[PDB]
């Protein structure tokens, strides 16, 4: 029993983190096979923050301008290329610690582990969700650019996020590992801001199922609701609409607890309308939305890697 | 910016996790140099749960009764010994992945990362505190015995917890790596229960400093308090007493924010007496006590390993 914000073990990703330096700028890179992936912002200088043309900046660089360090071992760059907002540095050494991996672009509402790094050295690991507004609520200081987010499936690392920047509200924006930003953000200094966010309804429902699995039942009631009636209330409280696909995805948890999905929706409706009146759920006085249905199953049933 | 419940990168510990089987019981072990450490409960059977004499149980075993698996590689046990509630299996192979490490017995209020494992395979990582009542609020399923807790300092892993059992309230009890339980618990089936717990005051104060560092200031006020006056209020709300040692430990955060420790104590007093009136701090509607002063500094200043 118990329920924690649980990250994936980070070792397979630790072995891939490197430092990349170009000029005065140093940040983190991801070394997989003989390629290092990092934010293209590394080639920027202090005469460029305002709309730089990265194709011009890159044409003016040569391989010897890139310093890549894996631990105390310098790696020789033998080729360089740009893909969207990521740089690909070909190096002369294949990472012997390369895990089985793939690159995936995730949907809003999905969760992943972040390995926060500084100067190529991992510092900590934590769980994030991709918010509906395509930001993440991370924990990143200066030097964290190029830190990555990932899930692990069996023995395979699915990389889904590379960190680029902090927006004015303190939340974070970045790219998939092919260099495409999540959301409308761009890697240049402009007035961009996070859009209004919404709560991830299917995740709140999953977490209520987690609570039942762990013996928290005070919020249950005898009522049911219709999808349409529930979504009318969701919209009022700035919750994402709940689809039939979400209902089907919650099927396993509904079957394990014997609580129909639309019955749990009526409990959530009551929680939204009345609050918790001083009670907690799984140690939280707020409704938690950064656990997916799969996260609950994995932690309330114990799968490993 | 941002503030997350952040674990240490787990890779150095992943490389030490093994499976140990004796008879019908399988759990996790920790392989360091040529020794595997695991809960002595592994030698128990279904004719023993009620006060077993472990010295008798152990004298009746031989090395070939212990099956140790590291991945798909069986390790040959060449010696076995008991130390308090842990078994030490000498194996014929030194773990080539042994990190720099030490064993430490932590005080209540200190935090650590847990690498939850099943059958020798890591499944997830999360941050725990040792509660004042010497339980932890973990997340563990059947098969998690022998999972370990740890901190990392520079390149050194300080192992501080090995998981043994779940108590009736769903919280968790275990030992240091020398096999001594935290708290009054014993590894046998009896009516033992968690004692009444208390909130870790110095950690709440650290977290309020984290919030200020991150721009949450609504809970501040112009008042100060005396240590004695503050502790009178703490006791009322079942908070641990705050000592001068705690005040000195908060010195760095007090200096970075320019908020005297006893000034923050008066803010906490007001929060205890009046609640949050619908506001949040660092995304929480409760006062968080599982971040130490050192945890705040490391995450709000970015040290790595
Ligand atoms: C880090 O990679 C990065 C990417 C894009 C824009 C910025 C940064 C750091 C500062 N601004
Ligand atoms: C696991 O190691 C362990 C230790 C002590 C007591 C028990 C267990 C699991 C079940 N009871």
């Amino acid at each position: 029993s118990g329920f924690r914000k649980m990250a994936f073990p980070s070792g397979k990703v630790e072995g891939c983190m490197v430092q990349v330096t170009c000029g005065t700028t140093t940040l983190n890179g991801l070394w997989l096979d003989d390629v290092v992936y990092c934010p293209r912002h590394v080639i920027c200088t202090s005469e460029d923050m305002l709309n730089p043309n990265y194709e011009d900046l890159l044409i003016r660089k040569s391989n010897h301008n890139f310093l890549v360090q894996a631990g105390n071992v310098q790696l020789r760059v033998i080729g360089h290329s740009m893909q969207n907002c990521v740089l690909k540095l070909k190096v002369d050494t294949a990472n012997p610690k390369t895990p089985k991996y793939k690159f995936v672009r995730i949907q809003p509402g999905q969760t992943f582990s972040v390995l926060a790094c500084y100067n190529g050295s991992p510092s900590g690991v934590y769980q994030c969700a991709m918010r509906p507004n395509f930001t993440i609520k991370g924990s990143f200081l200066n030097g964290s650019c190029g830190s990555v987010g990932f899930n692990i499936d069996y023995d395979c690392v699915s990389f889904c996020y590379m960190h680029h920047m902090e927006l004015p509200t303190g939340v974070h924006a970045g790219t998939d590992l092919e260099g495409n930003f999540y959301g409308p953000f761009v890697d240049r200094q402009t007035a961009q801001a996070a859009g209004t966010d919404t709560t991830i309804t299917v995740n709140v429902l999953a977490w209520l199922y987690a609570a039942v699995i762990n013996g928290d039942r005070w919020f249950l009631n005898r009522f049911t609701t219709t999808l349409n009636d529930f979504n009318l209330v969701a919209m009022k409280y700035n919750y994402e609409p709940l689809t039939q696909d979400h209902v089907d995805i919650l099927g396993p948890l509904s079957a394990q607890t014997g609580i129909a999905v639309l019955d749990m929706c009526a409990s959530l409706k009551e929680l939204l309308q009345n609050g918790m009146n001083g009670r907690t759920i799984l140690g939280s006085a707020l409704l938690e939305d950064e656990f997916t249905p799969f996260d609950v199953v994995r932690q309330c049933s114990g799968v490993t890697f």
